[PDB]
């Protein structure tokens, strides 16, 4: 299950999932700790999603940062919404790239990713 | 009043405020319709904020992203939380940046800002 875009999100990826949002590793993370949060409805830009689906998503967010800063060893991070195809969307979805920053400051097998998912997992538990 | 970081913001800047947030016009904005939104309470890191400040946020947020890409002629827009110094953060506030974006796509006077302030003002009667 779990969608993203034109296509799915295997489980083996996804390392948290709410009511309303699911968040999954990147095949190609710019920086490592680079994990997406997307809403769990395939609505392609933000304005689309619920008051409900918003508030969700964010809290999500919320998490998914706390949880990744702290694995990945960071000192804060960076979060962006690229909304629109002029803001630079290329999956039609909406979704919050959380990305874990360290100090003056990559491609992966679905196992590997299965690992990082896997590892993440736990501090949700 | 308006808080921001260390010091205040005035009510001529703040264009919108809600319960929980408020959003306010920038005085050197990267591009047009470039707008914050922060969190009403003055914390410094996004998990600091109450799950209930954290909805608001990006509720707010949502409509003052659809009441910006319109006025400034945006055909999507580029949200981005700069999260902790490590990510660039040099006001101490919780604070989202929203810009409206064009195709392949700026100081200004307390009086120039605050037209700016009132024009927005209205698409939020
Ligand atoms: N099936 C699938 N499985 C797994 N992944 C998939 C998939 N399908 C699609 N995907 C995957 O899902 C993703 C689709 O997302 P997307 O197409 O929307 C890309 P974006 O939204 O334009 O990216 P950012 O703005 S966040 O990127 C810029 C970031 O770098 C940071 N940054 C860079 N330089 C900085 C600086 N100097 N200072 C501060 N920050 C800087 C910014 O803060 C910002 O957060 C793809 O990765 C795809 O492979
Ligand atoms: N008293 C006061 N009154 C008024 N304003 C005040 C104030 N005090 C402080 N302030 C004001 O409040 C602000 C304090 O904020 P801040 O210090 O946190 C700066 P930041 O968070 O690092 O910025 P962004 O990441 S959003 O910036 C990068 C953005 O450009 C976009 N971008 C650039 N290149 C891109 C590309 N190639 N593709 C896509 N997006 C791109 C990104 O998507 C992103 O959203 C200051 O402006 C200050 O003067």
């Amino acid at each position: 299950s779990f969608r993203f875009g034109q296509h799915l999100i295997k489980p083996s990826v996804v390392f948290l999932k709410t009511e309303l949002s699911f968040a999954l590793v990147n095949r190609k993370p710019v920086v490592p700790g680079h994990v997406l949060v997307c809403p769990l409805r395939p609505v392609e830009r933000f304005h689309d999603l619920r008051p409900d689906e918003v508030a969700d998503l964010f809290q999500t967010t919320q998490r998914v940062g706390t949880v990744v800063e702290k694995h990945f060893h960071g000192t804060s991070l960076t979060f962006s919404m690229q909304d629109g195809p002029e803001a630079g969307q290329t999956v039609k979805h909406v979704h919050v790239h959380v990305l874990p920053r360290k100090a003056g400051d990559s491609w992966r097998s679905e196992e590997e990713m299965a690992a990082e998912a896997a590892a993440l997992r736990v501090y949700f538990q």
